[PDB]
């Protein structure tokens, strides 16, 4: 029975002011590497616990012991997310209703679907960068930000945002950003009451009614035209439980729909900026990718099958998921008292912090050279320990759209490394902005046609 290290105070305010920071999480990493496997974090009226090693976050993730708990920032985010999948408790019933209804939307099976809308963005990027003059740059998250959330628009519920024809964002998009931006703000204040604070509320509550009406909107048009396309929306309009034999009601819809649009702007688009940042900072890696993508997407338009071949594209998305995990937290709850590494005891309704990108910093699992880029560490599942790696989250609260995120991913990395040669002209260096999520901020690359037709 230890006890647990604890990051330097602030008298009444405890731990809070360290998250006044624009970039929390990179701080957690940097008290994480300090104190080690796990610290106490308290705030006024909160007491949480950081986990960063493999040893600690392997019973974390016994589904018997621990549930998924809503973080503040979840909290904050459930204003305008509501019971959708991300922001509901297990137990509350539109969880498991919606999870069972939603499944099958998310499953491989399902990809074969959407992959030819998928392929529609995808192919509008590459014309993007073919057209660009000798003397330009490619803004790398912006325009992963413009296909990601064009993807989700599409396959969600058949709405082009078209952002490949524009600058200023949606009305939706601008509400959406400002909300998540407000939630996270949130996070560190210390007399959120102060009258300082007014706008930022009477603005928060505007965003939650643009958010809500928009999307009710779109709910309303499609139960209006009957048009039974293949997205999201149909599914959870037309879907039952099997369970309850209950569909969805509309407004739990809204929130599912809102979730999405959320995934999709913050989440996938990280995860493709980080991927090629890594490739271009490694160059004999890339070239082993791109000789994959030109073996493999022999057709002018990749097939569902071509990307499922693309296995080394994979293993490139997995060893950036495994340094730079953009969705890089999740909290957990103790369901009884139970003792944690068999030094840490805990009561019912403790709560604890999974910081991913220290689980995946693990020396003792990935070696010394665990600061490498080394896509060869996936070459097989069954030679990583248990619960070493988990960008996804954990058992039946894992992210739904983990087969969604790869197969955009995969698609996408491929036909870049296809049709052009890439370099790093700034020497870029790597800059994280955090929202709910992490982006390399200002990557820039110049690309070179391979000149080869779509
Ligand atoms: C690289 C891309 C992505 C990453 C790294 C990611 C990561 C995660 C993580 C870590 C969780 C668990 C959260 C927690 O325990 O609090 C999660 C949950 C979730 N993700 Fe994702 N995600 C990604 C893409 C997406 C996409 C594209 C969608 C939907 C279009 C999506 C929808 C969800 C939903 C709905 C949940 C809640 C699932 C539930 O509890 O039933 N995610 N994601
Ligand atoms: O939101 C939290 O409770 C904590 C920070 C905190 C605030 C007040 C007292 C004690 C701790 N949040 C976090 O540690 C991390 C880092 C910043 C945001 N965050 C977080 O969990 O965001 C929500 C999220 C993101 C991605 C996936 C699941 C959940
Ligand atoms: N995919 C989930 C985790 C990151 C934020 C969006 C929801």
């Amino acid at each position: 029975i230890k006890e647990m290290p604890q990051p330097k105070t602030f008298g009444e305010l405890k731990n809070l002011p360290l998250l006044n920071t624009d970039k929390p999480v990179q701080a957690l990493m940097k008290i994480a590497d300090e104190l080690g496997e796990i610290f106490k974090f308290e705030a006024p009226g909160r007491v949480t616990r950081y986990l960063s090693s493999q040893r600690l976050i392997k019973e974390a993730c016994d589904e018997s012991r621990f549930d998924k708990n809503l973080s503040q920032a979840l909290k904050f985010v459930r204003d305008f997310a509501g019971d959708g999948l991300f922001t509901s408790w297990t137990h509350e019933k539109n969880w498991k209703k919606a999870h069972n209804i939603l499944l099958p939307s998310f499953s491989q099976q399902a990809m074969k679907g959407y992959h030819a809308m998928m392929v529609d963005i995808a192919v509008q990027l590459v014309q993007k960068w073919e057209r660009l003059n000798a003397d330009e740059h490619i803004e790398v998250p912006e325009d992963m930000t413009r296909l990601t959330l064009d993807t989700i628009g599409l396959c969600g519920f058949n709405y082009r945002f078209n952002s490949f024809y524009r600058d200023q964002p949606h009305p939706f998009i601008t509400s959406m950003v400002r909300a998540l931006d407000e939630a996270m703000n949130k996070l560190q204040r210390a007399n959120p009451d102060d009258p300082a604070y007014d706008e930022n509320k009477r603005q928060f509550q505007e965003d939650i009614k643009v958010m809500n009406d928009l999307v009710d909107k779109i709910i309303a048009d499609r139960k209006a035209s009957g048009e039974q396309s293949d997205d999201l929306l149909t599914h959870m309009l037309n879907g039952k439980d099997p369970e309850t034999g209950e569909p969805l009601d509309d407004e739990n819809i809204r929130y599912q729909i809102i979730t999405f649009l959320i995934a999709g702007h913050e989440t996938t688009s990280g995860l493709l900026s980080f991927a090629l940042y890594f490739l271009v900072k490694n160059p004999h890696v890339l070239q082993k990718a791109a000789e994959e993508a030109a073996r493999v997407l022999v057709d002018p338009v990749p097939s569902y099958k071509q990307v499922k071949q693309l296995k080394y594209v994979g293993m490139v998305l997995n060893e950036a998921l495994r340094l730079w995990p953009t969705a890089p937290a999740f909290s957990l709850y103790a369901k009884e008292d139970t003792v944690l590494g068999g030094e840490y005891p805990l009561e019912k309704g403790d709560e604890l912090m999974v910081l991913i990108p220290q689980l995946h910093r693990d020396k003792t699992i990935w070696g010394d050279d665990v600061e490498e880029f080394r896509p060869e560490r996936f070459e097989n599942p069954s030679a990583i320990p248990q619960h070493a790696f988990k960008p996804f989250g954990n058992g039946q609260r894992a992210c739904i759209g983990q087969q969604f995120a790869l197969h955009e991913a995969t698609l996408v990395l491929g036909m870049m490394l296809k049709h052009f040669d890439f370099e790093d002209h700034t020497n870029y260096e790597l800059d994280i902005k955090e929202t709910l999520t992490l982006k390399p901020e200002g990557f820039v690359v110049k690309a070179k046609s391979k000149k080869i037709p779509l």
